[PDB]
Parts: C-alpha cells; sequence; structure tokens
C-alpha cells in the first residue's frame, strides 16, 4: 500500500497535494530547493487549514495531527521514504526532464513516479525514467484543497498495476478520478477551452457584446461563469497556450486559436493577473 | 407600446410565450389549425399555473387573471387585433415561409413579424414578407415559462426601431434578452454545440469512459450536466442536424460532426426519446 506520499515542488500545487494528503492520514515528504520555500509551503497549508477550523469545519485537533504527518525536507535522498513521488515543480519541458530524472536516481525500482501537469505529453516523460512502466500523469484542479478530481493520465507505457494503485490513492485522498489516455489537452482542457476560443470567435466577429455572450451562456445552460468572464480568471496568455498546444499537437486548423484572442495577448490584456482582458478589472 | 402580442402556433413553445405575455397582463391572440390544438395549449398553459398554485407561487387569482387575456383563435384576421406576431409553429423551411407570407398579407405595415427558431437564417425569412425591416428573429429556451432569457437575432433588414421595441417586450417578459446578429448557430448553440461535438470526439478515440467525461466536466468546470448526458437530452439526431447546420453554412470542417455522433443517429440511438444514446434509459 501507499502509507507515504513524496512531493517535489512546495508551491501553489505542493501545498495542495500535500494537504490533501495529510488532512487523510498519509506521510509526506516534502521537497523544494530552499528552507524558504518549504516552509512558506507550510504556512500555506496551516493558513487554509485555518480558514476551516473558522467555517465550522474540521477541528483544531486536526490542524495538529495532519502537520506532524508532513516532513518537508530540502534533501532528495529523503523521498527514498516514500512509497510514491509526485513531481509538482514545473511546466518547462527541459527542467521537468532534469527533475524526473534525478528522482529517479534515488528511490527504487518498484516506486511510482507521477508528474503533474495541464500540457506535457506523459509519454514523452514516462521514456526519460529507467521504468516507464511505473510512471504515471497527475492534473489536480486549481484550489487543490476543495476541487473534488484529478485526471490520471496514462502514457503508452504506464503499467495496469501502475494505473490501479494511484487510481486507490486518488480515491483515497477524496477525489473522483478520470482515466485518460495521454492525449493533447487530456479531457477537460480538451473540451472546455476550444469552446473559451469559440466565444473569442463569436466576439470577433461583432455577433453579439461580451457581457451578452457571457449571459447567453448561463442563463442559457446554466453554467456558473461565462467562458469569457472565465478566461479573464485563467489568463488570455494561458489560454492561447493550450490552443497552440491543440493546433500543434494536432497539426489541424481545427483548433486554430481566435484572431482576438491572439491579439489581447500580444496588447498585454491577459485578464484578472494583468486588470485587463476582455473586460476591466480594479487592481 | 405592444399591448396585444400575435402568436401563430400552439405547441410547446407557443404555450409557452403565450404564458409568459399572459401572466405579465399583454393580451394573447393564439392561432393554430384545429380547435383541437388551441384549447390542448390552454389546458397546458392551466396546467402549468396549477403547479405555480402548488409551490406557493402567484395566486389562485392570476391562473384566473391571466387566461382572460389570452384569445385563442382558429381564424387568421384575428391577428389585426395585434401590435406583433411570433411564428412558434415550425422549423420546416418553406411551411415557415407560407405562415409568415400569410401572416404577411393579414397584418397593417408597421405591425412586427418575429420568429422563433434555433437553426433558420432570419435574413432569408424576413426577406419574405413586405417590410423586412419589421422582421425580427427570436429564440426562446425550451421550458419557456421558467428560462430567463432569449436570443433576438437581426436579420441583416430589422431596422434599429424593430429592435429597440422587441428589446423592450422581451424585458417586459421577464427574461435577459441577448442580441445577435443573424449567424449560424447564433450565440449560445454556436459555442455549446461544438462543444457537445468535442465530447463525442473524445469519447470516439478512445480516450476516456462516457460517464468520466461527463463527471470532468461537472466536478472539473462545475458543470450542472456533462456534455454527453446533456446530448442524450437535447437529441443526438437534434446535435447532429445543429452541427450540419454549423459545417454547411460555414463551409469549414472545424464544424464536421464527430463520426460516433454520426454512427449512433444511424443506428437510431438517439438518446432519452429512443432508450438508447450514450448511455442506456429506462422506458
Ligand atoms: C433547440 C436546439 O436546436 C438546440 C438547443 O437545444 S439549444 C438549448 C439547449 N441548451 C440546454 O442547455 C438545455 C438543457 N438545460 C440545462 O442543462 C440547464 O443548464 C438546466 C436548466 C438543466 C440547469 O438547471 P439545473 O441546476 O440542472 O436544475 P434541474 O434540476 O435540471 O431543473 C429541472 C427541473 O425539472 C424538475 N422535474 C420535473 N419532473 C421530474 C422528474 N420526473 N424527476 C426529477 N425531476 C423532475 C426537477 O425537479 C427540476 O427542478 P428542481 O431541481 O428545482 O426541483
Ligand atoms: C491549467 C490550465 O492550463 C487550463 C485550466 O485552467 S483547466 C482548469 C480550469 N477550469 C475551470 O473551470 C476553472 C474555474 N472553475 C470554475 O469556474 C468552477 O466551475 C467553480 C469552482 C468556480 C464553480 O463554483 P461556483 O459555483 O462558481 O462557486 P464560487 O463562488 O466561484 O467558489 C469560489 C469561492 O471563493 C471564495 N472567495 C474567496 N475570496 C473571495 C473574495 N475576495 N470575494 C468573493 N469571493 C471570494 C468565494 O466565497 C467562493 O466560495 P462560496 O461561494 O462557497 O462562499
Amino acid at each position: 500500500s501507499i502509507r507515504t506520499v513524496g512531493i517535489v515542488g512546495a508551491g501553489t500545487m505542493g501545498n495542495g497535494i500535500a494537504q490533501a494528503c495529510a488532512v487523510v492520514g498519509l506521510n509526506v515528504v516534502m521537497v523544494d530547493i530552499s528552507d524558504a520555500a518549504v516552509q512558506k509551503g507550510v504556512a500555506t497549508v496551516a493558513s487554509s487549514l485555518d480558514r476551516l477550523i473558522k467555517k465550522e469545519k474540521l477541528t483544531e485537533a486536526d490542524k495538529a495531527s495532519a502537520l506532524a504527518r508532513i516532513k518537508g525536507s530540502t534533501s532528495y535522498d529523503d523521498l527514498k521514504a516514500t512509497d510514491i513521488v509526485i513531481e509538482a515543480a514545473t511546466e518547462n519541458y527541459d527542467l521537468k526532464v532534469k527533475i524526473l530524472k534525478q528522482i529517479d536516481g534515488i528511490v527504487g525500482e518498484n516506486v511510482i513516479i507521477a508528474s503533474n501537469t495541464s500540457s506535457i505529453s506523459i509519454t514523452k516523460l514516462a521514456a526519460v525514467t529507467s521504468r516507464a512502466d511505473r510512471f504515471i500523469g497527475m492534473h489536480f484542479f486549481n484550489p487543490v484543497p476543495v476541487m473534488a478530481l484529478v485526471e490520471l493520465i496514462r502514457g503508452l507505457q504506464t503499467s495496469d498495476t501502475t494505473h490501479a494503485a494511484v487510481e486507490a490513492l486518488s480515491k483515497q485522498l477524496g477525489k473522483y478520478p478520470i482515466t485518460v489516455k495521454n492525449s493533447p489537452g487530456f479531457v477537460v482542457n480538451r473540451i472546455l477551452c476550444p469552446m473559451i476560443n469559440e466565444a473569442f470567435c463569436v466576439l470577433g466577429e461583432g455577433l453579439a457584446s461580451p457581457e451578452e455572450i457571457d449571459e447567453g451562456m448561463k442563463l442559457g445552460c446554466n453554467h456558473p461563469i461565462g467562458p469569457l468572464a472565465l478566461a479573464d480568471m485563467i489568463g488570455l496568455d494561458t489560454m492561447l497556450a493550450v490552443m497552440e498546444v491543440l493546433y500543434t499537437e494536432f497539426a489541424d486548423p481545427k483548433y486554430r486559436p481566435a484572431m482576438l484572442m491572439r491579439e489581447m495577448v500580444a496588447a498585454g490584456y491577459l485578464g484578472r493577473k494583468t486588470g485587463r482582458g476582455v473586460y476591466v478589472y480594479s487592481k
């Protein structure tokens, strides 16, 4: 069984995963490059725990009982303690290779190595490690504490065993796991993002105003947020990049990025993270 | 002002519109081909009114006060009484022409003629009537009583005046109105349907199971219903047709129907309305 989870990366995501494993009882060995980054990782887990204490959730005795389980190191032989390591540091391909290569040097043949992503080919990664059959892709969703789902992405090489284990691990963490053969955009992004794109196409064409496009979809398909407002939340540079991956990996102009999405990105109007995108925001 | 609404058609939609105008205070002149169809139209309006009485909504004195306002005829000079007629009988193009041609013979130059649709070119219609500038497209959503939105679709010829009037009419009826230049799929269907299609593409490709695709989108994008389950609700033959219109009207394989959606349709697996589609249902 998997009693001890490895985690390389202590940023937004890695805190997420770690917490999600701790508030359950699994031992996390978290790892990063400085002690500063590591404790900043712990501060966030605690801080988020104290929100839950506040809205009558959990207890004061779990904020405690969890953290005990988080062994947060800056050395990487520490990960031998683990049954599985999840890389959660980077969407940079060449850095990812190194990290996984290094993780692959430390732990034993039978340990599973995972890698969080939204865009990187799981098959292309798995192939850089010693045991490719022991590699699997994961993709958690962005406020990891509360979101109850993971895309589990099988490289061409991932084994049935490697799958079932991490299938079960996810189920323990309290999320429903989707299973997906490695493909550009996996499942969620594959269908969600080309829709966001189609909203930009519609707005580009002069067919309707942004606020009315967004309301159309809200009221018409009872979506929580309209795709444009949503695009502003995700990041229009994050959107363009996904569409570029879609178009490039499938080599099909079906996934042509919208031209207005290109223009906004060139202008720097990237959304909420710059105050201006489809809509204007404060700061 | 528009005190008296014309309605040709007493099926699902026309009952909808009529009610929506009555529960507000506008006089409806409803019209169909038999007396049977007309009263069946009234039975449904009443029946739906009695649900609202039941869940502590409205009153017993509005179930009454509304119906008074519904003048439900089988002659078509009755529509001279009206400030506007809304055609709500048919998605058959050649029948639609006739009806609008006939409606156009009865009412005066300055009366507005609308036409409900999801697929028919508003410009192509408007052009068959005497006053094209007085034509506008409407598209209500399917349980008209409760859905708070209409797509208002300007043919190339619709006037600014014709627009503002029917803009206001919609606002009275209690819906937010979207405004859209006539284009294949208008707004909602234009972006929603190619997404449903992309789910069929994903399932066709062997990437993931239908139930997990659907859950991915539910949990991942907090959508109420997954697109596949949704496709089963809409009708897979209704989906294929929309995609065919998209592909045919834009003349762009970007909107290629999914091949599995074609196959299911050929097999007769059309969804909930036949008991079998993506999923199997009872009967
Ligand atoms: C026409 C074309 O060519 C193409 C098109 O179709 S374009 C328009 C189609 N687009 C669509 O999105 C259609 C489907 N609509 C949706 O999915 C909407 O987002 C939505 C209205 C369903 C969202 O609402 P939701 O949060 O899922 O509420 P939902 O529960 O589904 O509402 C339906 C009601 O029917 C009721 N109902 C009636 N009979 C019932 C039964 N036998 N069993 C269970 N529920 C029943 C339910 O109780 C429910 O009301 P409450 O939940 O308030 O009690
Ligand atoms: C990574 C990639 O490359 C590509 C991708 O991004 S793929 C994944 C992205 N996909 C997404 O769908 C991202 C966006 N997610 C969604 O829209 C989800 O459907 C959703 C979680 C927002 C749906 O939930 P919802 O019904 O809209 O709830 P919502 O209110 O938005 O939840 C956010 C919480 O933040 C809270 N919040 C925190 N600070 C706040 C503030 N200053 N003001 C207001 N609210 C605040 C809110 O209170 C809210 O909780 P409650 O409503 O329960 O109080």
